[PDB]
DNA sequence: TTTTTTTTTT
């Protein structure tokens, strides 16, 4: 709370200010280093340390005098050296709360009895000496405790000397007695053993949060070498003129009255954290901020790794906080925690994976002690604001309040440029307030933060209205006139200044500027990048590990699309479960055929790279084509899935410049396909082997620049007629799979064709636009995604399934003739291997195309390259002249006569987990 | 103080304490009849969801009802508030009933209301008003009766609902017309909120004239010089246009465009809106709360054979189509263009010599469904290729929500 | 104070971070030097950043100024307190009281964007744009800048002065032969490979890739005899070099006829200042055009647009399964032709017998060329074959000897 | 403003 009263003197009063102005400008000329040997005076406000001589000094003193007159707050400690004067703290714990007078007789009494110690434990100089002794105490008890300080600025000795005195002091039953009598219940632990050495406090200074002594009264003890018995002791007056800043200074040489009695002569690691505390007011609060939380997060591995991860991706030089956090716990820092925290700040420095900022902690905090959390940041933000509103004489401006804005709510709304130039806001959506369906949990898009401008006019006015509380308060308070007149006249600004927050084009201006502060540089980059987490309605569904994970809670992966399905744990008991299995087993009759098609559906969920496949589908009508790929497309959502237009994968692309948002369609979806197409159609293969390869393609948005991004979508395509692919290439065809549709619905069905069923219009017309079935049949995706994971390691290349390879073959063998030739006349013979040259093949296959299909001139090379375009691979080596020769197989020529050489029980999706 | 929970909720939040001023305006039959009852249980389960014990303390003007499991009632009428998605009313509902049965005590009420905010943000800030202050106001008195939304321009857009008796185009009688400039907002900012502020002006000079101690005069002196001074600019174009642009986002209510016209079983007409979700259709004259911004200017009538232009239109079909059968088809798949949802997917060939009245009835569909509902198609649209790749295509936008 | 006088001092304090020149829209952009240290982008360090709005120049208006502003009042109060003549003192008084009303101005929206918008004028730096990137021998990368000026290259870690805009995410490390990542491209590019001679040539010529400038544009007819899996090493290139410096191009370009005489070209204006661009995955056998080929291998200003002209720089690579036509004589064409025929391949179930069939490996196309390691890897990879030419044969690929080529042209 | 549309190309 000194931050206030701190401001305000340095504001209103114009000694604090000269002094201020001679310690940073004249008396720099005595700057010393921590740890110098030739510091003297320390100022631990700002944590400076200096060394100054006798005349500076005493301009020092008196600078500090004219602030102590006027009632300044400061802190000022003179360091004691090896000699100096001796020193002795007590702090008293009472009976009861009456204060004990430590009247003149019994401080008379005290001082005989020290001066017995000091004179039979020391050494003193010849002939007769003044000694001065002063009494500092404190201005009240506190349940019971007391505090006074003897200090003797007059007999200059060691420290070794001054610590024997103390201990002798301490056990002492007659001084015990003396102080037991006056009311001290504690004489024996009253007395601090180290106040030989710490560092005295300058009279009129303070501790930071602590009231200042009081000084009581001075005496003066005056003995001699030929009368070391009578010990005779004067009251110090005239006490209120001195100068008490130089009298009561252990260390001081030229004091007015005190004279120096010549007797006898004999860590930086606490420093760190409060120097990262004064350089960064963040560090501050995040200390404040950390004793809120219960004692798990610093004993539990996990929880305490989070922390320290958190810390340092909030920032690289919070070492020390995280240092001292580990520290609540000495048994555990102690028993491997040192080199525990060395590791996980080296990963933290090297991985990234664990991305948790601040944000975290303070959610955690204000879960944890709400109340607490509200105090401590309330106050943060009086501070903040406390200091622009006394610097500049109430007159705010846009720049403070964005600045108090972006500490008040930094960690909910993030502003990124997007590729227009324009700045964009986020705001991270917390439970309990309006917001779209399913946009909970997740970063949302705003054009206008339009919640800001209401937190600005609604929040930040109770923060004006407690400083116009607080300045009433100074107002009613009795002070100099001087005072009362700047604090009306700061009183008159702040009022003329406290309406600006509800004007329109102030709030337009205090949110342009409030773009600098919350600006995040490559968060629009890292949107959405992570494939294996996906948006749903109600909250984050995490596909990371097996089974996958619902958060509900607060996270910071920076998630945008979404899609409005709930989701839920796949049970097959669910009435709309059973629903869609029965629907399914009915539009699939093949089991194995029905396990695959499921498989390749399922990896829809996954927005990365796959296995580059595309499903054909066959069907005359009124079979269900519609029905399976929209269900798949809505629960999906737009923004994962979307229907595509055939003519994009059969006719030449535009020019790159063109948009064709069409084409842009592509990116971020898990799922694309095209429900429509022609009688004749020829599907463009450079069109589909530029669509299903796991690679980068390029394309313009309306308003939008040129643009790169991977393809990674599920590709669908049906229609009423096979599609025509003009082309024998094994590269191609080992993209394609063709599946041909069985049963048909109709009004009425032949009972004698188990083909045909009873069709039921509320399959597309109700059973698809019902959320419940839409979120039964993701949670079917999800598990038989789940299922693919465990069963085959994600790659859908090694299910197995004859049907659909069957009807591949053919779809292919009706198409490529030498695959037909392949297939049907070269065997795979190895009894039979009659090494072939490639024109004896090649002239084979133009044999068997004369003879067997059709007479067409054939050409050598163009043959041969395209039998390079087959599965002869396999076995086309290379000749000693290098000459591409077959090997292992037979060849049936012309017209040469062909030589040698399960069902499901009960649960078809839980079909043989032991293959 | 689990008695004391309606008190509890009254000291925060001024719009619960609002309303339960409002609700003793009620008439018995509001709280006796079960359809009533519940209907107000909805509307404050829907305005907010800690509203409860208001609802329990309205449920009470009853006992005897409450006693014979009202609270049983209660509660599972509050779940079902959660659980229904069909039963969509909010306070708006309440305020219109209760400005119908009580207009006197219902304008003394609200009045109150409004003067005791302004009163107090004229306190607070010693008279000198900006644009929040009036923004916050003006919702206050109109937070019912417009909605604003970003559309997919990124654009804010003002809806307002049409009352009986205001300036209007025909047939958008009890919808959310599209307001490209809040003109009436602009109207009610200097006309109707001006009188507001002659109230406060009145109170100024009624404690002026109160003998009090003379720091006490000087001070309202001082504020009535502030507040004669910010009074005027209420007449300011450019303060106004401020007030109503901070006013947006007070008003604004999130997925407002996304849930416009999508009920396909509610069709706008010239009268009101026609809703055909049950046999017979019943027409809407009253206050609702359905989100309808289309409509067709044709004013709905129960079908009635003895109109002298029903049976000229009965006659002509009869001698249009000769044979029963087809006659009773045609009509059975034209009226399917009455609903604007998913249907069987088919299309009718009609083919004729000419001059047969093809055109006749076709165009009479469309005439009667109005622009927003049904429109003419290109035949291009049907025979020709489809446009290369990426091209914008209007013909083809022209299917969007027509049935 | 007014607009100018903060300008000129903010000038004063941060002229050696910032410039600003006109585009050729006629917007003035504003340019900062990235140092260590400051909120960025993955990469962008050491080199110029372009700002749409100059935010760091807006934080550094109000955050330390301020201070300056500070220093001021001190002054100011500093001599009022001085003992002076009654005249100064009020002189000083009225001083102080102007500039206090002065001094909250510089927190003002408009009073700032006032101060930038006259602060254009003084960062002013004309051909800033135009001397940007024009440098062939610097090369941006993640953690600095490439310099392949000299031999061996140099990568710069600390302030420099050259005007460098672009750059490719790769991080630069020197080229480690027994690091794992370079092992096993070293071995899979051996694989690729067979001959010893055609693999220094090929490498020798992929290597021109980092280069910038005008070379002997020497296109290269490479054949993947045996379907070899070509899109690794070929995409490999052009995804360490990135796409500010390595161009996809469509076969499309070279078998079409030229075009009319106001149609325009897609090809061209994406083709332009890049150091790479290749051709791939031919099925067609599409017979190539004579003019297609003279409107690129020649060296000089290539006129076809979407009309715009510019030099060309790109290296250049043909890749074909099915040999391509080539229907001319002209010597002046098969002269800048090179033809070169692959004999391995590396796919699923091969057969044990013999060398030239290899198990496939889907996780190289899966992860690897995602990989940052393997990037950087073979970046390193291409640098040391490009220092290795420059050193051995001055650079210059015709004199390269290496049999297999010739006899295979 | 500024872009997209239109224009231009298929
Ligand atoms: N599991 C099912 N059980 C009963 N009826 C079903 C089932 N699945 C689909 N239907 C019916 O199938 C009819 C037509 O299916 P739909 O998927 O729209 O046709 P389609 O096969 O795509 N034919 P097409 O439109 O010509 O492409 C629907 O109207 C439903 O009545
Ligand atoms: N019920 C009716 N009785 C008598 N005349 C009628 C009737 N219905 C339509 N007509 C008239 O018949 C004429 C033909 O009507 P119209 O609908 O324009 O023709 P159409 O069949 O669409 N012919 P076309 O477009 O020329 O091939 C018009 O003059 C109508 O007014
Ligand atoms: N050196 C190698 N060792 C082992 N496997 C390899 C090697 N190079 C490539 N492969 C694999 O061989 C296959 C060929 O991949 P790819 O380069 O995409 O082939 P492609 O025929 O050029 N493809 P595309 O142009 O897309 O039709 C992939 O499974 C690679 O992982
Ligand atoms: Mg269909």
């Amino acid at each position: 709370h000194d931050t206030i009263q701190l401001t305000a003197q340095r504001k209103y009063l114009a000694e604090v200010q000269a002094l201020e102005t001679l310690l940073a400008r004249e008396l720099s000329v005595f700057l010393t280093e921590p740890g110098s040997k030739k510091t003297n005076i320390i100022n631990r406000i700002t944590g400076k340390t200096y060394a100054l001589p006798s005349t500076e000094l005493l301009r020092f003193y008196e600078h500090l005098e004219q602030c102590r007159k006027q009632g300044a707050l400061m802190y000022f400690l003179e360091r004691q050296g090896t000699y100096s004067g001796l020193m002795l703290d007590y702090d008293l714990k009472l009976n009861t709360n009456a204060a004990p007078s430590l009247e003149s007789s019994v401080l008379s009494r005290l001082c005989h009895r020290i001066f017995v110690h000091i004179k039979n434990s020391s050494v003193l100089p010849e002939g007769s000496h003044k000694i001065h002794f002063f009494f500092t105490l404190k201005p009240e008890a506190v349940q019971g405790k007391y505090g006074f300080h003897v200090l003797i600025p007059g007999l200059k000795m060691a420290a070794s000397t001054k610590k024997s005195i103390i201990a002798s002091l301490q056990h002492d039953a007659t001084v015990q007695k003396i102080l037991h009598e006056q009311g001290v219940a504690n004489p024996e632990s009253c007395l601090d053993p180290h106040s030989a050495s710490v560092p005295s406090l300058l009279y009129g200074s303070s501790k930071l949060n602590h009231r200042p002594y009081q000084l009581k009264t001075g005496f003066e003890l005056v003995f001699d070498s030929s009368d070391p018995d009578y010990i005779p002791i004067h009251q110090i007056k005239n006490i209120e003129s001195y100068n008490l800043v130089s009298e009561l200074s252990l260390t001081n040489e030229q004091g007015s009255l005190v004279r120096p009695v010549y007797c006898a002569a004999d860590p930086a690691d606490d420093h760190s954290l409060s120097i990262l505390m004064l350089h960064d007011p963040e560090a501050r609060y995040l200390h404040k901020i950390l004793n809120l939380l219960p004692p798990e997060y610093y004993v539990e591995y996990p929880l305490w790794s989070n922390v320290v991860f958190a810390l340092a991706n909030t920032s690289a030089n919070y070492r020390p906080l995280a240092e001292w956090f580990s520290q609540k716990c000495p048994e555990k820092w102690n028993t491997g925690g040192k080199e525990k925290l060395e590791k996980l700040w080296n990963d933290a420095s090297r991985h990234t994976e664990k991305k948790i900022t601040k944000r975290s902690i303070m959610y955690w905090a204000h879960k944890h002690a709400p109340q607490q959390y509200k105090e401590i940041v309330e106050q943060g933000y009086f501070s903040i604001l406390a200091e622009y509103v006394y610097s500049y004489n109430g007159t705010l401006e846009h720049y403070m309040i964005a600045k108090v804005i972006y500490a008040m709510m930094g960690n909910k709304f993030v502003v990124d440029v997007d590729s227009n130039g324009k700045y964009v806001w986020f705001e991270f959506v917390l439970p309990g307030q309006p917001m779209n369906q399913g946009e909970i949990w997740k970063w949302r898009k705003e054009v206008n933060p339009d919640e800001l401008h209401i937190y600005i006019s609604e929040n930040f006015s109770r923060v004006m209205d407690r400083i116009t509380e607080h300045i009433k308060y100074h107002l009613s308070q009795p002070h100099e006139t001087n005072i009362l007149n700047y604090y009306k006249k700061l009183l008159k600004a702040f009022e003329r200044s406290k309406s600006k927050i509800f004007n329109d084009s102030f709030k337009k201006g205090v949110i342009r500027q409030a773009e600098f502060l919350f600006r995040q540089r490559s968060f629009i980059q890292t949107l959405d990048t992570n494939p294996y987490l996906l948006g749903v309605g109600n909250g984050v569904l995490s596909i990371e590990t097996i089974p996958a994970k619902l958060i509900n809670h607060f996270h910071e992966h920076p998630i945008h699309q979404y899609t409005h399905i709930c989701y839920e744990p796949f049970n097959p008991e669910n009435p709309w479960t059973k629903l869609l299995l029965n629907a399914l087993q009915d539009i699939i009759p093949e089991l194995d055929a029905r396990l695959w098609i499921m498989f390749y559906l399922s990896t829809a969920i996954f927005r990365g790279l796959k296995e580059a496949l595309m499903l054909l589908w066959l069907g005359g009508g009124c079979n269900g084509k519609t029905f399976l790929m929209r269900l798949v497309a809505m629960v999906l959502g737009d923004h994962y899935a979307s229907k595509l237009n055939i003519s994009l994968l059969t006719s030449y692309r535009e020019t790159a410049e063109k948009p064709n948002s069409a084409f842009m369609r592509l990116k971020g979806r898990g799922y694309g396909y095209f429900e429509e197409t022609n009688k004749s159609e020829i599907l463009n293969t450079s069109r589909l082997k530029e669509m299903v390869n796991p690679g980068d393609v390029t394309a313009r948005e309306l308003n939008q620049k040129q643009e790169s991004f991977q393809m990674t979508a599920t590709m669908v395509a049906a229609s009423n007629y096979n599609f025509i692919i003009d082309t024998t290439d094994h590269g191609t065809w080992r993209r394609l799979r063709h599946y041909r549709s069985k049963v048909k619905f109709c009004h009425n069905p032949d009972p004698n064709n188990s083909y045909e069923k009873k069709e039921d219009p509320r399959f597309i017309h109700e059973y698809i636009m019902d959320p419940n079935c839409q979120n039964a049949f993701f949670s079917i995706l999800v598990y038989f995604w789940e299922k693919l994971q465990k069963e085959y390691n994600g790659q859908i290349k090694k299910v197995f399934c004859p049907t659909i390879e069957s009807e591949t073959e053919a779809y292919r063998k009706s198409q490529d003739t030498l695959h037909r030739f392949i297939t049907e006349r070269v065997v795979e013979s190895p009894s039979a291997e009659t090494v072939y040259n490639l024109s004896e093949v090649v002239t084979a296959y133009a044999e068997w195309y004369n003879a067997n299909i059709n007479v067409k001139r054939h050409i050598a090379l163009e043959l041969s390259q395209e039998l390079e375009n087959s599965v002869l691979e396999k076995y086309l080596q290379w000749s000693p002249n290098k000459t591409r020769i077959l090997k292992g197989c037979r060849i049936l020529h012309k017209f040469e006569t062909l030589q040698p050489g399960c069902e499901p029980k009960n649960k078809w999706w839980e079909w043989s987990p032991n293959p």
